[PDB]
This record gives structure tokens, sequence and C-alpha cells, in this order.
């Protein structure tokens, strides 16, 4: 669940 371009991956 980590697929933002580094961002927040918290999910």
């Amino acid at each position: 669940c980590h697929w933002l371009r580094g961002d927040m991956r918290r999910c």
C-alpha cells in the first residue's frame, strides 16, 4: 500500500 511517489504511504 505504498504507491504514492514516496509520499505518506501509511495506509
